[PDB]
């Protein structure tokens, strides 16, 4: 859906930004250090999920920028995988959130949170 690869980039930065967000305004619940409320976490997670997926379709072909590897490219197939353990990881931590325990929700929270680290260390610049 992008004219120029500038575009791409922009909306994949804006995307995760915006993951950034909600994925980060959770660390004070998760560390105690602000109250538990199920509801507004499982709702969190819900728009966290829905973000999670977006960035991906802009890393197409050609969209070479930012502050992307050209590794994502040339190693299509990892990166997918990296994606995809990123994602799964998501889905446990809904399944974390729908179930109202913040035990489980600290240690989804942990993995999810691995799983940004182990892509950005292989793809990010
Ligand atoms: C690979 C499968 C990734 C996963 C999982 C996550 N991120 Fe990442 N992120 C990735 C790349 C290749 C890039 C660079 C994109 C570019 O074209 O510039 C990034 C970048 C970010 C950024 C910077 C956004 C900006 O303002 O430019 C942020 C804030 C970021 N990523 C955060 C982030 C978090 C919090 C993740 C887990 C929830 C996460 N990313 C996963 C690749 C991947």
């Amino acid at each position: 859906q992008f004219a120029k690869p500038e575009d791409a980039v922009k909306y994949r930065q804006s995307a995760l930004t915006l993951m950034a967000s909600h994925f980060g305004r959770m660390t004070p619940v998760v560390k105690g250090q602000a109250p538990y409320d199920a509801a507004q976490i499982k709702a969190n997670v819900e728009v966290l999920k829905t973000l999670t997926a977006l960035p991906w379709a802009a890393f197409g072909p050609g969209t070479e920028g930012g502050d992307a590897r050209p590794e994502i490219w040339s190693d299509a197939a990892s990166f997918k995988q990296k994606q995809q353990a990123f994602q799964d990881n998501i889905v446990k931590l809904s399944a974390a959130a729908d179930a109202g325990d913040l035990d489980k929700l600290r240690a989804a929270f942990g993995d999810v949170g691995a799983s940004c680290k182990a892509c950005h260390d292989a793809y990010r610049k």
